[PDB]
Formats: structure tokens, C-alpha cells, sequence
């Protein structure tokens, strides 16, 4: 059984049950979420948050792991990956160790993880988005969510949270677009959503006990809702 689900706030559990329900009615009774990102960005910490338990390794400084948990006839399987940067360049080994582990699997969602609290995208970020396109295909971005960790960050000086985070995520979506060399046509129709994650224990709980963003909202319920939505978005899943 899924022990982490029993830890969640009454209100998170309730919402998750509602969301797996919408999938179950379409005959989906399992889904596989791949997690990809540059090293250091909180991929493993987002997976522990989602799973509700300490399942993958978390560190400042080989080889992909999968974590399946089941609840009420539904199975979430989430693949944590080694980071894709051996700085200051793309780590092509980690990136085909990942493909090795994915052969014969169906990936329903990609959580592309980066940090909110960063002031710029660079050429390495575009190199990473091209190394992902060269490995899984253009098609993977029709199945992607941009997850931005460190969501509780307060910018200095004093552009607002909402200026900072709209520019940050605008810059990252443009880097995905350019590195992907997707055409304007497939890109709007891909409409890749941006969900926010705060994995810190210092993280504001709202008044229903759920991990909340600055705007008030339970972020794990939003993350599972946007995942459920991409799992259901009627664009086709990725095989290999
Ligand atoms: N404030 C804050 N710290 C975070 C967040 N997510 C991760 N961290 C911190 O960032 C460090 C690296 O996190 P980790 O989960 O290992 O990221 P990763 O992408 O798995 N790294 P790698 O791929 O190299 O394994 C840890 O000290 C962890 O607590 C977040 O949302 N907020
Ligand atoms: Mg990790």
C-alpha cells in the first residue's frame, strides 16, 4: 500500500482521489510520469513531495529509479532520473542511461524541472532542451509540464513575485521552443503549462494544512491536477 497518501492533509487526499477518478473514467488505471532536469533543480525532492514519503535520494552535490504507488485501483509510477548536466555541458551518458531505462515503457507526462529562483537562461539550457528532443522526439513537449521549484522565493529589489516568475517561466518556455525547433504552429497547440513546487519544510501551509504557494494554493493538488490533465490531453503518449 501507498503509505505517503495517508500522510497528506485531508484536503490534498480528497483532491487527489477526485483527480485519479477523472483518469479512471477514461479507462486509465495507471500513468507514468518521467522527471527530467538539469542537476540540482529539485527533481528528487518534487518526487518525494508527490509520493508523500522519502523515496529517492536528495543532495546539493547513474542511475534512474522508479517509484510506483497504488490507491483505489489507480497506479502512479514516477521515474526519477540522474541530472542531465556534467557542467558545463550536457551529460550524454546520463541522458541515454535514461533512455535505456525507458525502452518498452509508455511515458504519459514529462515534468521538466527547473528552479524559479534563477535570473537567467543560458546556452546550456538550450543544449539540454535539444539533447531531450534528439533522444525522445519533438512529441515529448506535447506531453510536458514545466515545474518550477523554490516557489516560495522572494525576489529582491523590488520586482514582484509575479513579474519575476512570469519572466522566468517566459524565458524557459522560449528556450524549450527554440531548442525543440518546434514551429509556432505545434507550440501554441502544445500549450505547456507552468506549475510551481516548494519542497522546503519552511514552506507556508494554508489554513487546510496543505503546502501552499504565495497566492494561497495547495501546490501538490495543482501539480497532480496538471499531470492528470496532460495524462488525459488526448495527444498520444511516448513509447521507445
Ligand atoms: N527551498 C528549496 N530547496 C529545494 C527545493 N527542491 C529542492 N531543494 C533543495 O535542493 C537540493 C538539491 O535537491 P534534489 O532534490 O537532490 O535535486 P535533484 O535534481 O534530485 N539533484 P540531482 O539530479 O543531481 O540528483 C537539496 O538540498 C534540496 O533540499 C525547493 O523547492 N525549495
Ligand atoms: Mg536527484
Amino acid at each position: 500500500e501507498w503509505v505517503g497518501f495517508q500522510q497528506f492533509p485531508a484536503a490534498t487526499q480528497e483532491k487527489l482521489i477526485e483527480f485519479f477518478g477523472k483518469l479512471k473514467q477514461k479507462d486509465m488505471n495507471s500513468m507514468t510520469v518521467l522527471v527530467l532536469g538539469k542537476g540540482g533543480v529539485g527533481k528528487s525532492s518534487t518526487v518525494n513531495s508527490l509520493i508523500g514519503e522519502q523515496v529517492v535520494r536528495v543532495s546539493p552535490f547513474l542511475r534512474p529509479v522508479m517509484v510506483s504507488r497504488t490507491m483505489g485501483g489507480f497506479t502512479i509510477n514516477i521515474i526519477d532520473t540522474p541530472g542531465l548536466v556534467e557542467a558545463g555541458y550536457v551529460n550524454h551518458q546520463a541522458l541515454e542511461l535514461i533512455k535505456g531505462f525507458l525502452v518498452n515503457r509508455t511515458i504519459d507526462v514529462l515534468l521538466y524541472v527547473d528552479r524559479l529562483d534563477v535570473y537567467r537562461v543560458d546556452e546550456l539550457d538550450k543544449q539540454v532542451v535539444i539533447a531531450i528532443t534528439q533522444t525522445f522526439g519533438k512529441e515529448i513537449w506535447c506531453k510536458t509540464l514545466l515545474v518550477l521549484t523554490h516557489a516560495q522565493f522572494s525576489p529582491p529589489d523590488e520586482l514582484s513575485y509575479e513579474t519575476f516568475s512570469s519572466k522566468r517561466s517566459d524565458e524557459l518556455l522560449k528556450t524549450i521552443r527554440a531548442g525543440s525547433k518546434m514551429r509556432k504552429q505545434e507550440f501554441e497547440d502544445s500549450a505547456i503549462a507552468v506549475v510551481y513546487a516548494e519542497n522546503s519544510g519552511r514552506c507556508s501551509k494554508n489554513d487546510k494544512d496543505e503546502k501552499a504557494l504565495p497566492n494561497g494554493e495547495a501546490w501538490i493538488p495543482n501539480l497532480v491536477k496538471a499531470i492528470t490533465d496532460v495524462a488525459t490531453n488526448q495527444r498520444k503518449a511516448i513509447h521507445v
